[PDB]
């Protein structure tokens, strides 16, 4: 099904490089498994509201993750968890909303939205069962994850139709959210990755529990 190199799981080089080789296959989709597209990723709708801002996301996308370099696959048997360290550059677009404020300036937005995300670090830790079938194939089996996410380089903001096409206002504020990308990526990162990271994870949980492990490790 994927393209994968069969690792002792505690070979953290070789899982890193298995990751590495499965990655873009795997986020390509693979519809005849019920593995969605994840590179470009559909986003489901979502809003949040935060320090002051009204945002929503729809038509949201994530591109990016097929180009992932993995930095390190961490597999500890005893305690049943994986962590990944990995990096990317991404772009999230859609029909964003905005009110309220950002920081110490007011908002109105109605428009398409492009953020350029360079050199994001992603750590994310995942719980798993290894659970036999109900005709005698062992399966790993995720549970539950956390990620954690750094943009390390730069975060670049458009936004179009702020301010109801006012460009004084328009350019002043997107000017101040690119001076302040780093704080922003900090107030807001979280919803958006949250956005992806459930999509993301259901796809990998449903895939590997349909796949013998056998198929794809040295167990
Ligand atoms: C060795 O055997 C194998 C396994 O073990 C058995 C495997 O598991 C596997 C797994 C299969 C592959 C390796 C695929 C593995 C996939 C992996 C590691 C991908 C995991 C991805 C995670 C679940 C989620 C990642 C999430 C992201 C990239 C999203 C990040 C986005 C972020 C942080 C957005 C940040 C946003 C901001 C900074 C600004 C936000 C602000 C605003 C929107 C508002 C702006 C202000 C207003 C005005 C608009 C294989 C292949 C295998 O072979």
């Amino acid at each position: 099904v994927l393209p994968v190199e069969k690792c002792n799981l505690e070979d953290s080089a070789c899982m890193t490089s298995a990751f590495q080789q499965a990655l873009p296959t795997f986020v390509a989709g693979l519809p005849d498994h019920g593995v969605e597209v994840m590179d470009v990723l559909d986003l489901d709708d979502f809003a949040f509201d935060l320090s002051g801002l009204q945002f929503t996301l729809k038509e949201g996308k994530l591109k990016g993750l097929k180009g992932a370099v993995i930095d390190n696959v961490k597999w500890d048997l005893k305690k049943k968890n994986i962590e990944v360290d990995f990096h990317l550059d991404a772009t999230v677009k859609g029909h964003y909303t905005a009110g309220g404020r950002i920081l110490i300036l007011p908002i109105t937005g109605d428009g398409q939205m492009k953020l350029k995300l360079k050199n994001i670090h992603i750590h994310l830790v995942v719980s798993y069962e290894m659970e036999k079938d109900a005709e005698g194939v062992d399966h790993v089996i995720f549970k539950k994850y956390t990620v954690t996410f750094d943009v390390k380089d730069n975060a670049q903001f458009g936004l179009t139709n702020l301010f109801n096409g006012n460009k004084e206002l328009s350019d002043t504020m997107l000017t101040f959210l690119n001076q302040n990308w780093k704080q922003v990526s900090e107030e807001f990162g979280k919803p958006v990755m949250e956005a992806a990271a459930k999509k993301i994870f259901k796809n990998i949980k449903h895939f590997l529990a349909k796949v013998p492990i056998a198929e794809i490790a040295n167990v």
